[PDB]
Protein backbone atom coordinates (compact mmCIF):
# COMPACT_ATOMS: atom_id res chain seq x y z
CA UNK A 1 0.00 0.00 0.00
CA UNK A 2 1.33 2.90 -1.17
CA UNK A 3 2.44 5.85 2.06
CA UNK A 4 -0.11 8.37 1.15
CA UNK A 5 -3.01 8.94 -0.94
CA UNK A 6 -4.10 12.68 -1.42
CA UNK A 7 -7.51 12.91 -2.37
CA UNK A 8 -9.46 16.73 -3.85
CA UNK A 9 -12.22 16.88 -4.96
CA UNK A 10 -14.45 19.82 -6.58
CA UNK A 11 -13.15 23.89 -7.77
CA UNK A 12 -11.14 24.50 -4.48
CA UNK A 13 -10.02 20.87 -4.61
CA UNK A 14 -8.55 21.16 -8.03
CA UNK A 15 -7.43 24.39 -7.16
CA UNK A 16 -5.05 23.28 -4.38
CA UNK A 17 -4.41 20.35 -6.28
CA UNK A 18 -2.28 22.32 -9.07
CA UNK A 19 -0.03 23.50 -6.27
CA UNK A 20 0.85 19.91 -5.19
CA UNK A 21 1.50 18.26 -8.71
CA UNK A 22 4.60 17.41 -7.49
CA UNK A 23 3.54 14.78 -5.72
CA UNK A 24 2.26 13.50 -8.89
CA UNK A 25 0.86 9.40 -8.81
CA UNK A 26 -0.35 10.28 -5.12
CA UNK A 27 -2.68 13.06 -6.04
CA UNK A 28 -6.37 12.16 -6.93
CA UNK A 29 -8.55 14.51 -8.22
CA UNK A 30 -12.47 14.43 -9.06
CA UNK A 31 -15.27 16.74 -10.19
CA UNK A 32 -18.44 17.10 -11.65
CA UNK A 33 -17.33 18.46 -14.65
CA UNK A 34 -13.87 20.22 -15.85
CA UNK A 35 -14.17 23.61 -14.94
CA UNK A 36 -10.78 23.87 -13.12
CA UNK A 37 -9.30 21.73 -15.09
CA UNK A 38 -6.06 22.61 -16.02
CA UNK A 39 -2.89 21.61 -17.55
CA UNK A 40 -0.43 20.77 -14.71
CA UNK A 41 -3.47 17.89 -13.88
CA UNK A 42 -1.80 15.52 -16.42
CA UNK A 43 0.90 14.87 -13.58
CA UNK A 44 -1.47 13.83 -11.60
CA UNK A 45 -5.02 11.60 -11.39
CA UNK A 46 -8.26 13.00 -12.72
CA UNK A 47 -12.04 11.83 -12.68
CA UNK A 48 -15.34 13.13 -13.55
CA UNK A 49 -18.65 12.13 -12.88
CA UNK A 50 -21.28 11.29 -15.60
CA UNK A 51 -25.09 12.76 -15.48
CA UNK A 52 -23.74 15.92 -13.95
CA UNK A 53 -21.35 18.59 -16.19
CA UNK A 54 -20.93 21.01 -13.52
CA UNK A 55 -24.14 22.97 -12.30
CA UNK A 56 -24.79 23.38 -8.82
CA UNK A 57 -24.29 25.35 -6.44
CA UNK A 58 -26.75 22.61 -5.16
CA UNK A 59 -25.85 19.70 -3.13
CA UNK A 60 -29.61 18.30 -2.59
CA UNK A 61 -29.45 18.27 -6.85
CA UNK A 62 -25.71 16.67 -7.13
CA UNK A 63 -26.18 14.05 -4.44
CA UNK A 64 -28.30 11.48 -6.06
CA UNK A 65 -26.25 12.06 -9.53
CA UNK A 66 -23.34 10.88 -7.87
CA UNK A 67 -24.23 8.22 -4.91
CA UNK A 68 -24.36 5.32 -7.05
CA UNK A 69 -21.30 6.76 -8.66
CA UNK A 70 -19.03 6.41 -5.75
CA UNK A 71 -17.98 2.70 -5.63
CA UNK A 72 -16.50 3.41 -9.05
CA UNK A 73 -14.27 6.36 -7.43
CA UNK A 74 -12.78 4.24 -4.81
CA UNK A 75 -11.79 1.80 -7.15
CA UNK A 76 -9.78 5.06 -8.56
CA UNK A 77 -7.90 5.05 -4.96
CA UNK A 78 -5.43 2.19 -4.05
CA UNK A 79 -4.70 0.94 -0.26
CA UNK A 80 -2.72 3.50 1.69
CA UNK A 81 -1.67 3.85 4.90
CA UNK A 82 -2.98 7.79 5.44
CA UNK A 83 -5.42 9.76 3.40
CA UNK A 84 -5.70 13.79 2.86
CA UNK A 85 -8.98 14.81 1.51
CA UNK A 86 -9.55 18.45 0.22
CA UNK A 87 -11.88 20.48 -0.93
CA UNK A 88 -14.67 23.70 -0.20
CA UNK A 89 -17.64 23.12 1.90
CA UNK A 90 -19.03 26.20 -0.02
CA UNK A 91 -19.87 24.75 -3.35
CA UNK A 92 -22.03 21.63 -4.56
CA UNK A 93 -19.58 18.91 -5.79
CA UNK A 94 -16.58 19.27 -3.35
CA UNK A 95 -18.99 19.15 -0.27
CA UNK A 96 -21.10 16.61 -1.91
CA UNK A 97 -17.87 13.80 -3.58
CA UNK A 98 -15.69 14.65 -0.64
CA UNK A 99 -18.21 13.48 2.24
CA UNK A 100 -18.72 10.80 0.34
CA UNK A 101 -15.69 9.62 -0.06
CA UNK A 102 -14.76 9.99 3.34
CA UNK A 103 -17.29 7.86 4.39
CA UNK A 104 -15.50 5.06 1.77
CA UNK A 105 -12.36 5.84 3.71
CA UNK A 106 -14.00 5.21 6.57
CA UNK A 107 -15.25 1.80 6.05
CA UNK A 108 -11.88 1.08 5.49
CA UNK A 109 -11.00 1.48 8.52
CA UNK A 110 -8.54 4.29 7.37
CA UNK A 111 -6.67 7.22 9.09
CA UNK A 112 -7.00 10.42 7.30
CA UNK A 113 -7.30 14.43 7.98
CA UNK A 114 -9.38 16.51 5.57
CA UNK A 115 -8.72 20.17 4.54
CA UNK A 116 -11.84 22.07 4.19
CA UNK A 117 -12.56 26.10 3.15
CA UNK A 118 -15.12 27.58 4.78
CA UNK A 119 -16.83 29.68 1.75
CA UNK A 120 -18.41 33.16 2.93
CA UNK A 121 -19.65 34.72 -0.58
CA UNK A 122 -23.38 34.03 -0.35
CA UNK A 123 -26.38 33.00 2.24
CA UNK A 124 -25.35 29.81 -0.30
CA UNK A 125 -22.34 29.41 0.52
CA UNK A 126 -22.84 29.81 4.01
CA UNK A 127 -25.89 27.73 4.20
CA UNK A 128 -24.07 24.83 2.44
CA UNK A 129 -21.29 25.17 4.82
CA UNK A 130 -23.12 24.50 7.69
CA UNK A 131 -24.97 21.53 5.84
CA UNK A 132 -21.50 19.87 5.11
CA UNK A 133 -20.26 20.38 8.45
CA UNK A 134 -23.25 18.72 9.78
CA UNK A 135 -22.81 16.09 7.05
CA UNK A 136 -19.54 15.46 8.29
CA UNK A 137 -20.62 15.03 11.87
CA UNK A 138 -23.07 12.53 10.89
CA UNK A 139 -20.25 10.68 9.36
CA UNK A 140 -18.13 10.90 12.61
CA UNK A 141 -21.26 9.66 14.45
CA UNK A 142 -22.85 6.84 12.24
CA UNK A 143 -19.30 5.40 11.70
CA UNK A 144 -17.84 5.95 15.21
CA UNK A 145 -14.61 7.95 14.06
CA UNK A 146 -13.60 11.19 14.81
CA UNK A 147 -13.79 13.03 11.62
CA UNK A 148 -10.63 15.39 11.89
CA UNK A 149 -10.15 18.27 9.76
CA UNK A 150 -8.26 21.43 9.44
CA UNK A 151 -10.83 23.98 9.02
CA UNK A 152 -9.67 27.05 6.85
CA UNK A 153 -12.34 30.27 6.62
CA UNK A 154 -12.10 32.53 3.35
CA UNK A 155 -11.52 35.46 5.44
CA UNK A 156 -12.99 38.97 4.36
CA UNK A 157 -10.58 40.25 2.37
CA UNK A 158 -8.25 37.52 1.79
CA UNK A 159 -7.41 36.56 -1.89
CA UNK A 160 -8.32 32.13 -2.93
CA UNK A 161 -4.49 32.48 -4.17
CA UNK A 162 -3.46 33.40 -0.51
CA UNK A 163 -5.65 31.25 1.40
CA UNK A 164 -4.97 28.35 -1.35
CA UNK A 165 -1.54 28.99 -0.95
CA UNK A 166 -1.54 28.51 3.03
CA UNK A 167 -3.67 24.76 2.68
CA UNK A 168 -0.61 23.50 0.69
CA UNK A 169 1.68 24.28 2.70
CA UNK A 170 -0.03 22.52 5.54
CA UNK A 171 -0.71 19.54 3.51
CA UNK A 172 2.71 19.06 2.95
CA UNK A 173 3.47 19.47 6.79
CA UNK A 174 1.08 16.33 6.80
CA UNK A 175 2.93 14.63 3.97
CA UNK A 176 5.84 14.66 6.04
CA UNK A 177 4.73 13.35 9.29
CA UNK A 178 3.33 10.62 7.48
CA UNK A 179 6.39 9.92 5.61
CA UNK A 180 6.86 6.92 7.05
CA UNK A 181 10.76 7.79 7.90
CA UNK A 182 10.82 9.15 10.98
CA UNK A 183 12.40 8.26 14.90
CA UNK A 184 10.21 6.79 17.49
CA UNK A 185 7.21 7.33 14.99
CA UNK A 186 5.12 4.19 13.93
CA UNK A 187 2.56 3.67 11.33
CA UNK A 188 0.71 2.46 14.48
CA UNK A 189 0.56 5.22 16.04
CA UNK A 190 -0.55 7.87 13.43
CA UNK A 191 -3.52 5.66 13.51
CA UNK A 192 -3.91 5.91 16.73
CA UNK A 193 -3.72 9.73 16.89
CA UNK A 194 -6.11 10.59 14.45
CA UNK A 195 -8.36 7.40 15.63
CA UNK A 196 -8.02 8.14 19.03
CA UNK A 197 -11.87 6.66 19.72
CA UNK A 198 -10.65 2.93 18.99
CA UNK A 199 -8.27 2.56 22.52
CA UNK A 200 -9.83 5.67 24.33
CA UNK A 201 -13.72 4.36 24.44
CA UNK A 202 -14.95 6.87 26.80
CA UNK A 203 -14.62 9.58 24.31
CA UNK A 204 -17.08 10.56 21.72
CA UNK A 205 -16.78 10.55 17.76
CA UNK A 206 -17.32 13.70 16.59
CA UNK A 207 -15.77 15.95 13.96
CA UNK A 208 -12.61 17.76 14.98
CA UNK A 209 -10.26 20.18 14.50
CA UNK A 210 -6.61 19.58 13.93
CA UNK A 211 -4.14 22.65 14.36
CA UNK A 212 -0.63 22.49 13.11
CA UNK A 213 2.10 24.88 14.65
CA UNK A 214 5.59 25.33 14.75
CA UNK A 215 5.70 26.98 18.05
CA UNK A 216 5.66 24.65 21.35
CA UNK A 217 3.79 28.01 22.67
CA UNK A 218 1.15 27.92 19.74
CA UNK A 219 0.45 24.41 20.60
CA UNK A 220 -0.06 24.95 23.98
CA UNK A 221 -3.04 27.74 23.42
CA UNK A 222 -4.87 25.30 21.61
CA UNK A 223 -7.96 24.90 24.11
CA UNK A 224 -9.11 20.65 25.65
CA UNK A 225 -6.44 19.23 23.15
CA UNK A 226 -7.66 16.08 22.62
CA UNK A 227 -4.61 14.08 20.77
CA UNK A 228 -1.07 15.12 20.22
CA UNK A 229 1.83 14.15 18.07
CA UNK A 230 5.23 16.33 17.34
CA UNK A 231 7.94 15.60 15.24
CA UNK A 232 11.31 17.36 16.80
CA UNK A 233 14.38 18.50 14.36
CA UNK A 234 16.40 18.90 17.99
CA UNK A 235 15.47 15.83 20.17
CA UNK A 236 16.93 17.85 23.39
CA UNK A 237 14.10 20.33 22.71
CA UNK A 238 11.52 17.90 23.42
CA UNK A 239 8.78 18.74 26.08
CA UNK A 240 5.65 17.39 27.12
CA UNK A 241 3.37 20.48 27.15
CA UNK A 242 -0.41 20.59 27.22
CA UNK A 243 -2.84 17.77 28.99
CA UNK A 244 -4.23 15.94 25.91
CA UNK A 245 -5.18 12.78 26.52
CA UNK A 246 -3.24 10.97 23.74
CA UNK A 247 0.40 12.31 22.92
CA UNK A 248 3.20 10.55 21.25
CA UNK A 249 6.43 12.14 20.22
CA UNK A 250 8.52 11.27 16.76
CA UNK A 251 12.20 12.79 15.68
CA UNK A 252 13.10 14.14 11.92
CA UNK A 253 16.42 13.86 10.02
CA UNK A 254 18.58 16.47 8.94
CA UNK A 255 19.41 15.10 6.00
CA UNK A 256 15.90 14.81 5.34
CA UNK A 257 15.28 18.25 2.90
CA UNK A 258 11.39 17.84 3.70
CA UNK A 259 11.90 19.53 6.97
CA UNK A 260 11.52 23.25 6.84
CA UNK A 261 10.88 23.47 10.13
CA UNK A 262 12.49 23.13 13.75
CA UNK A 263 9.54 21.57 15.35
CA UNK A 264 5.90 20.76 14.33
CA UNK A 265 2.69 19.75 16.33
CA UNK A 266 -0.45 17.95 15.21
CA UNK A 267 -2.92 18.63 18.05
CA UNK A 268 -6.67 17.84 17.65
CA UNK A 269 -9.31 19.11 19.06
CA UNK A 270 -12.68 19.54 18.65
CA UNK A 271 -14.16 22.16 21.64
CA UNK A 272 -13.52 24.97 18.64
CA UNK A 273 -16.20 23.58 16.29
CA UNK A 274 -19.13 25.31 18.02
CA UNK A 275 -17.68 29.02 17.23
CA UNK A 276 -16.59 27.90 13.92
CA UNK A 277 -20.58 27.02 13.49
CA UNK A 278 -21.53 29.91 15.63
CA UNK A 279 -19.47 32.43 13.13
CA UNK A 280 -20.72 30.86 10.14
CA UNK A 281 -24.10 31.02 11.27
CA UNK A 282 -24.08 34.39 12.77
CA UNK A 283 -23.17 35.60 9.38
CA UNK A 284 -25.72 33.99 7.31
CA UNK A 285 -28.72 35.07 9.31
CA UNK A 286 -27.34 38.44 8.81
CA UNK A 287 -26.87 38.05 5.78
CA UNK A 288 -30.70 36.93 5.72
CA UNK A 289 -32.23 39.79 7.24
CA UNK A 290 -30.89 42.42 4.69
CA UNK A 291 -32.27 39.65 2.02
CA UNK A 292 -35.60 39.80 3.44
CA UNK A 293 -35.70 43.67 4.46
CA UNK A 294 -35.27 44.38 0.82
CA UNK A 295 -38.72 45.77 -0.60
CA UNK A 296 -39.61 46.52 -3.86
CA UNK A 297 -41.69 48.40 -6.11
CA UNK A 298 -45.12 47.40 -6.78
CA UNK A 299 -45.75 46.28 -10.48
CA UNK A 300 -46.54 48.91 -13.49
CA UNK A 301 -49.49 46.58 -14.84
CA UNK A 302 -52.46 46.80 -12.96
CA UNK A 303 -55.91 44.51 -13.58
CA UNK A 304 -57.53 47.56 -16.54
CA UNK A 305 -54.42 46.57 -18.27
CA UNK A 306 -55.66 44.13 -21.37
CA UNK A 307 -52.62 41.63 -21.57
CA UNK A 308 -52.30 39.20 -24.11
CA UNK A 309 -51.08 35.43 -24.45
CA UNK A 310 -47.59 36.52 -25.05
CA UNK A 311 -47.45 39.79 -22.20
CA UNK A 312 -48.44 42.34 -25.18
CA UNK A 313 -49.67 45.61 -23.92
CA UNK A 314 -51.22 47.25 -27.12
N1 LIG B 1 -10.06 29.20 -0.73
C1 LIG B 1 -10.64 29.02 -1.94
N2 LIG B 1 -11.98 29.23 -2.06
C2 LIG B 1 -12.61 29.06 -3.25
C3 LIG B 1 -11.82 28.67 -4.42
N3 LIG B 1 -12.70 28.58 -5.45
C4 LIG B 1 -13.93 28.88 -4.98
N4 LIG B 1 -13.87 29.20 -3.67
C5 LIG B 1 -15.00 29.51 -2.76
O1 LIG B 1 -15.55 28.19 -2.56
C6 LIG B 1 -16.91 28.10 -2.98
C7 LIG B 1 -17.19 26.80 -3.72
O2 LIG B 1 -16.45 26.76 -4.94
P1 LIG B 1 -16.05 25.39 -5.67
O3 LIG B 1 -14.82 24.75 -5.07
O4 LIG B 1 -15.79 25.69 -7.12
O5 LIG B 1 -17.33 24.45 -5.47
P2 LIG B 1 -17.55 22.98 -6.11
O6 LIG B 1 -16.57 22.62 -7.18
O7 LIG B 1 -18.97 22.92 -6.58
O8 LIG B 1 -17.39 21.93 -5.04
C8 LIG B 1 -17.14 29.33 -3.82
O9 LIG B 1 -18.46 29.75 -3.53
C9 LIG B 1 -16.16 30.32 -3.25
O10 LIG B 1 -16.75 30.82 -2.04
C10 LIG B 1 -10.37 28.46 -4.21
O11 LIG B 1 -9.61 28.11 -5.15
N5 LIG B 1 -9.87 28.66 -2.98
MG1 LIG C 1 -16.99 23.73 -9.73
Amino acid sequence: PVKVCLIFAGGTGMNVATKLVDLGEAVHCFDTCDKNVVDVHRSVNVTLTKGTRGAGGNRKVILPLVRPQIPALMDTIPEADFYIVCYSLGGGSGSVLGPLITGQLADRKASFVSFVVGAMESTDNLGNDIDTMKTLEAIAVNKHLPIVVNYVPNTQGRSYESINDEIAEKIRKVVLLVNQNHGRLDVHDVANWVRFTDKHNYLIPQVCELHIETTRKDAENVPEAISQLSLYLDPSKEVAFGTPIYRKVGIMKVDDLDVTDDQIHFVINSVGVVEIMKTITDSKLEMTRQQSKFTQRNPIIDADDNVDEDGMVV
